[PDB]
């Protein structure tokens, strides 16, 4: 009914009182003193992500420090987010550290360790050993961010590949290698995402990401590597591959969550196919109740211009209109010459779209889809949204203390905020990688267990009214515990 | 969906394990005593209706306080009704108390009293002052319950009506007429309606069965006459008239529920078309969330015979898939050969149809007619109700003190009991009328005011448990603060 | 949503311009001239039943020419219908033509032909070869009506039965016995059933109702019993006892139709389970496109009253609100004193309740069962119903041969009349048993194929015209081909 | 219920057999030889722009020529639109042909025609002659593709308006001026258009692309300049500004069709506001039931680039996602290096969204929308698409001379393809601005009236046979007559 919806539309109403989608920020050079994270901050990140592909520990600590430092200055709680290197396969180094491979030419790739510092345009060294009993005759092997593709003819030996170059591109020493046709068996985690993702855990981080994820086995890998001190760890798994696209039933079920990669996605897969892709994850982690993030390539002109292209904004829209929870900014944050900038068109673009987005079609469609009997959980939260829309209500109040009842509500897309009062800190954090919650913290160790839940209740019912939200007259619905009890409260 | 439920049904199956359909039994000779009463109770009599037509103060005080012994000695409350005499238009006597009417025949009916003693088959009086501006040519005159038919020529006077004898028929003293085309303007209540009412509020009725209600004004006097002492007395407007069908709606406003008495209605109304009457004003009275009886020729037949005719039958199971609360009992149980059997036969027919309706359509069809924004209330019952379905539930455990919850949450249908649980004895006694509830007395002064619901939470819970509707790991949905607050509670 | 339609209705607005349910009658003393016959016909009647429970073939053959002389006088078309007298179980004769049996009293049941002749109370011969084999102790034998009950206690020998009189009852001679808790292995037809339907077969009716129904299997063997000539006459299966409920899904798929005779379903099922079952029958009928009849005690008080009682009307109405295609008439037709009037009144009925009707509710429940993908006669006639409603078009034309389509337009129930073109005067009567259509015959070998459909579209027009259905500019929506073909045609 | 549909896809399943989304190509340089534009149909072109921005009559006579020309070649037809110039706001020159302007600076914009040709950087001319009353203070004036932004302060006389530069850009001669905030009320058509509208009669155009449109009235004027000769030739109003979005619905009811002009939208608009002014656009169109088109930066990067952006590929695909009928493409295939390959992508990526697409979630909400009564032609419609659902058919033939119907099918959106039998051959041309449609021509001159129907019905079942659309024992449905008769065909 998205269609009947477009119809009442005007572009000049104004947009509504409060942005459900939650920006996700890279933190760089460009961003990583307090100063400037106060500027993202304020500007409207929710959430601070370190990619572990560059950096050292110490370079991280600083980046965990200034985040913690910047949001206690505002007051506010902000999630930090260890992106993994992951698994890689690489090419080995070359002769004159280049190699001219020009199309129609013969060439031969061998997971022979000897090559792997002289290598030429005719042999080289790939570090991936399972490369020949994975790859089969007519698969393709793409390298350099997939501009260089390579077909497999035969296999010249056990370790050695007699390879067409299919166009011609040069390549530089250790550049990254994709086999778009083909199930890669790396393991989840490498032996520097242990130690990084053990880091993570000494340092309180509140979710990884986790990359190149291809199966549902390799989510309790990384979680066994996050061990028993990690448990509350959210585990977030990007989604770079087929295999990842194939296998995210399972992956998801497994999962705390899921990152749609669609750089990484479009090396191996048509751009097309990718657009698709995004809708398909996302539809069925808005099924699953888990936060979903759109990532790569979403401003990305902006990185260095003042303003994006208008296919950019579209792209931004859009995976709000899909129903991602949160946007991913990289570079444009990261190194970017206007951080504080994008994440403020960022802003602006999913307000837009939210105000268009009419939240029932995705009420009722993710309603439909129960199976009856429900459990009393998902009866209670799902009833509880149906009661916002009618009664007309102006807010939520969830009191949740893991964060599970406050997600299993936003899952339902009432059209008003949701507020979670909880207990944990971690979870205020933790929350901000889902659509359409603000988080209040109650310290129960200061302020009472609240046993009859008023004090927590009227904590969200004030910060509800301190926001606009709801005034004397309005309607709230309250629910409360995981989640079995609600309450429709007149605000006075 | 009837449709639908049909196809799927078995007449091999068990019944339901309760029946929500209510029973109203008429108390006289035949079940007057202590014992009698006991029989009525344990048959199924949920209300014992006390008809005011004939019997002294003293005689209708006997039943009250019979009741109330037999309710104790069994430990239920037992609603009892007083139904009024009503306004009533007679003719007056005859020489030799008899008049020998012949079709073709003129006759004069006046409203001149001298001739109230000595009336003939020429000229006769008729008690209705207003009877000749009331009447136009052409309008019929009904006489000793529709029997004999009179036909108005002319205004031979002022207080002197012309009339045909359209039919034979032999009347004697002091019969009931009809006026089947015109508006009887008579007051709502006779002296001794109001003399009887002040009896029932002095002797604590639970219900007032209010006679031959016409308009909406009407229940007003009625109310007045219950004066501020019989504020909390339920007014049932029973529809015995053309023109109490036409204020249907205004009535069922201002009255607390409606009983169809089919065969008054029949005395004007065409059989076939009572019939769809009844439909009308039963559904009407669900929409509106308010009691509705069915009443009158209900197995008249077992008065004297030891089983009803099949046609009977089906009377009463169509009363409950009209969507009936109440079923109603008037001289089966007066002075029938056969009380017990009468209304053990009618619990199993009520019981049998019930296994037959599908509960959902009534909850989907009211549900779907209800406008949005919702009151809190109107959502939170409605909400509980389909809770119940999507959980599978197999009780409803509300507190309601003064029975309005209680009625609110039993319009919308479920599929399973609803146990209402009170501090007030006289909404135990007056939720009899309402179908599929069951109360449960908490005794505030012997037990506490129970601020935290907790106790009569439980009390509720325990009584389902002990009639069967629950078990260990069974759901039931519980609603209290009207009604805001609403739990969906897992059986220990 | 009956119930919603219910709210918006008045009964003193005006009944539809046309009767959708159907009236059959059974032809006796009082009926069988062709001056009754053409007073029954102007009454209401569309089908003449002849009961071959009585009466010898000259008897019939007065009948059947008499319809059909009393039909084409009134330029009609009537369908003939032979009810046959079935298998039957009975008691033997007894000595002084007497029995008197007593409560607690023990007797002896044998199907030893010895003692068909000299039955007593003690001991009493029943022609069921197989009682003994069929029957458990514990098990019931009804006798009488179901009036005497007995109670098997044991075998006494291959053939006897040692039984309880569980009630005083005394019998007379050839009296006809129910086993209602064991399966009748009797076959499908009689001997006299034999002779009877190739009667019917030689004398072109158009309908048998098959007697005592039990199996699918028996279907078949009604007929073989027809033969090759007897291939288009239906065969309408009388439902009788548990049996033929239990097993309706099969007989339905096997029939062309069923009867509801509640009477004898009555003999050995509670009525409150009767109600029941008559519910399921009918819409299991309705959702297989096949007509179902309502029969036995319909009006019965109104064999010798002039009027019948209140029930007897709601009775008849709530057969119309269940869905049956027809209602039928017994002794009030065949040997009562009112046969005109009774007809007269049962059509009054079934207007009334079908002006009250939702047909959308039957149109849209039936649908929404359909399985995806439909076949294209399906989907043709179920969407131009849909353009009935869509339209508001005021009558429908389906052109059908062998009557197929017209009943697969019915099923769907359109809130219009169905004007069925057929060239097949036969198919003109056997239609006359599904509800909401009016044949109209044309003359093929008189007026030629109408390959261009116009000619009988016209013919169906204009008879829709005649009949006030339809006038210029009102829609009017025609099906052809067994029907695959849809207009919606503007009337002129 | 698109997300619904989310669940199930799979990017490795194959795509649709044919695509629905129309592809139009702006014709120059790059691509007006024979051979290039058989190059561009091959490709997937349906309809030939010229831009009469650009060019003389004899330089769109030939692309008219060679259009019709490569057409016959490949036995195609290909539609030929002409887009007006449509009216301008224009600076004058400046001396030394450019003016530096200074953030800060005050300016004078003055309608005065004498400075026309001596313009400066102080003061300069705007052709524009209403400027002056049409502006406030306080609205802005965008200049150079809205680069440069001017601010009014105030009136310095009746011709004369004092302004601040609020950025710093330098401007040359001739350039285009915009108003953000004003309605300008130009004249709908040029003296240019009236022109070259009769130019495009004279040469028999299909469709007009219409530069501009604001208001209905404007329409009207387009239509008047086309004249009595330009009657059957369609009316596509470009959407550029404020105020045709603001009259969006009185536009599209006197209009063929719209072209969302997203770049000129931008201008004035915010990108995200144009975004979702998309998404409303192409949604009232929809349910009007006429083309609308996607246009202006689609793929841009590709005029240059072998491959576009991610976000490029994203746009086109949610153009398909949000409703549109065709794609255009400007530069791309005007003056680009990669016509062919552009035009190729095009058409992959509308077919990737297609398979993505849930088209039943069109036509139920487009049903739902639809007023009841419907009028024979929109019921006869909606019913054939329901019917290929219900069956799933494979493919639809309708029956249109003018392509009303074929429109008016094609609207419902059936989820398979429709062939369109029209004996017209610009109703072939016109037909490839509707989606999901393809046309077969009948040759009535050279293979008669066809009054049966038969042998068009034939040449439509067959077209679908060579496709590969249908295969014998495949459901096909045929509608035909406006459209008032429907047929489901089962394929030989
Ligand atoms: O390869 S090493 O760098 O020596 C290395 C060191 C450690 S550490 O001692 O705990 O730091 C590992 C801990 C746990 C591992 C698990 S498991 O999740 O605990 O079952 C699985 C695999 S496997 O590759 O899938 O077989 C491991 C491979 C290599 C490991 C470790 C693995
Ligand atoms: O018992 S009789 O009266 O001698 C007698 C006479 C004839 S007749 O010669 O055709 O008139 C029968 C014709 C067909 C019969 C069929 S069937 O449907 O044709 O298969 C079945 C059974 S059965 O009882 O189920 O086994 C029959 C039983 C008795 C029959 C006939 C049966």
């Amino acid at each position: 009914s998205q269609l009947a919806h477009n119809l009442t539309l005007s572009i000049f109403d104004p947009v509504a009182n409060y942005r459900a989608a939650r920006i996700i920020c890279t933190i760089g050079p460009s961003t990583q003193s307090v100063e400037a994270l106060k500027g993202l901050i304020q500007s409207g990140m929710s959430v601070a992500r370190m990619n572990f592909s560059h950096g050292s520990h110490e370079y991280h600590q600083t980046t965990i420090n200034n985040v913690r430092q910047a949001a206690a200055e505002l007051g506010v709680n902000i999630a930090i987010a260890l992106d993994t290197k992951g698994p890689e396969i690489r090419t080995g180094q070359f002769v004159g550290g280049d190699a001219v491979m020009e199309r129609g030419a013969t060439c031969y790739v061998t997971t022979d360790p000897a090559f792997a510092d002289k290598g030429t345009k005719d042999k080289f060294y790939i570090d991936y050993q399972n490369l020949s009993k994975v790859v089969r005759p007519g698969n393709y092997i793409y390298i350099d961010d997939g501009i260089l593709i390579l077909q497999v003819q035969s296999h010249e030996d056990e370790q050695t590949l007699e390879c067409t170059v299919t166009n011609s591109h040069t390549i530089s020493d250790r550049r990254g290698v994709n086999l778009p046709g083909c199930d890669v068996d790396l393991p989840a985690v490498s032996a520097k995402d242990r130690v990084d993702l053990q880091f993570g855990v000494e340092q309180g981080v509140d979710m990884i990401f986790a990359s190149f994820i291809r199966s549902a086995e390799q989510v309790g890998d990384v979680r066994k590597a996050l061990g028993p001190k990690g448990r509350d760890i959210m585990i977030i798994c990007k989604i770079e591959n087929h295999q990842g696209v194939q296998n995210i039933d399972s992956i998801i079920e497994e999962s705390d969550g899921i990152m749609v990669a669609r750089g990484d996605l479009g090396v191996e897969i048509p751009a097309e196919k990718v657009v698709v892709a995004q809708k398909i994850l996302i539809s069925k982690c808005n099924v699953a109740g888990k936060p979903v993030i759109c990532a790569t390539q979403m401003l990305e002109s902006m990185t260095y211009n003042p303003r994006p292209t208008r296919a950019e904004v579209s792209d931004v829209a859009n995976a709000v209109f899909n129903g991602a929870d949160c946007v991913m900014l990289s570079g444009e944050t990261a190194k970017g010459k206007y951080p504080n900038e994008v994440v403020q068109y960022m802003a602006r673009i999913c307000l837009e779209a939210q105000s268009a987005l009419n939240e029932y079609v995705f009420f009722n469609s993710i309603k439909k889809l129960q199976h009856i009997p429900m459990s009393a959980d998902e009866a209670v939260c799902s009833s509880a949204v149906n009661s916002v829309y009618e009664t007309k209500a102006k807010a939520m109040v969830v009191l949740s203390n893991t964060g599970r009842s406050a997600r299993l509500v936003a899952k339902y897309r009432p059209n008003c905020p949701i507020v979670c009062v909880t207990t944990r800190l971690q979870t205020c954090r933790q929350l901000n990688i889902t659509q359409g919650v603000e988080s209040v913290f109650f310290d129960a160790d200061k302020l009472g267990h609240d046993e009859g839940k008023e004090h927590r209740v009227a904590a969200g019912v004030e910060f509800a009214k301190s926001k606009g939200y709801v005034q004397t007259g309005d309607y709230c619905v309250v629910i409360h515990a995981y989640a079995n009890q609600t309450r429709i409260l007149l605000v006075e």
